[PDB]
């Protein structure tokens, strides 16, 4: 097995053993993690199933990250749930710790979006101009799509 | 009243020496901003985007550098100025001309010790001031001259 493949297995097992709750799909290159909205943000209270796919060229190429249940955020395509790959790539390196996607990358993205060049223009505009509507829109999406109730 | 303040604060900024481009409306615009004399930013040129929230001026503007800048309280990738740092200076009677005449030059002269948005910039500022200045100089030449802005 390649250095890249050895890293995939080691990385994913490391992630499985972490505090993060992992469900494996087709194999170790596709898993889903239960992710909780960060405290002190409009996402607080939300629960999401975040799917991660690892490319064959991992870890040189970054994982792709998608929210399987709906989220409203300037840098996440609403209809697909896909996190902006340019944003992931600003953080990702060949030695970046996969567990930090959940501990560090995603909490910080949700807390502090980049509303310039957004994947969700609606969310970006509200973020910048109507922060109270932005927060309320997120709270409504949480109640409709991102509670334990909604997920079952 | 707040909206009356938005319209007149923006029109005053338009009337001032500061060069303003309006984007979607009076609540979003870009101002051409020159690095303050006697700081490591001296000589740099930036396009600074300001967005005004509906409850302005009770709520502060958000402020982003549209071409790259290296500073502890500014997120390098997005150009976003730390909103907590903005809020420490913002009041309901603060206006827009002072964002450019007072707030931003004082911030570029004196980074704020609030948890940094640029950790690399904070570490250099604090422990390697000479490398901090050199890196800013390099970023200015690369991202923040009139020529770099044309491109
Ligand atoms: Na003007």
């Amino acid at each position: 097995p390649s250095p890249g493949k050895r890293r995939m297995d080691t990385d994913v097992i490391k992630l499985i053993e972490s505090k993060h709750e992992v469900t494996i799909l087709g194999g170790l290159n596709e898993f889903v993690v239960k992710f909780y909205g960060p405290q002190g943000t409009p996402y607080e209270g939300g629960v999401w199933k975040v799917r991660v796919d690892l490319p064959d060229k991992y870890p040189f190429k970054s994982p792709s990250i998608g929210f399987m249940n709906k989220i409203f955020h300037p840098n996440i395509d609403e209809a697909s749930g896909t996190v902006c790959l340019d944003v992931i790539n600003q953080t990702w390196t060949a030695l970046y710790d996969l567990t930090n996607i959940f501990e560090s990358f995603l909490p910080q993205l949700l807390a502090y979006p980049n509303p310039i060049d957004p994947l969700n223009g609606d969310a970006a505009a509200m973020y910048l101009h109507r922060p109270e509507e932005y927060k309320q829109k997120i709270k409504e999406y949480i109640q409709k799509y991102a509670t334990e109730e909604a997920l079952k």
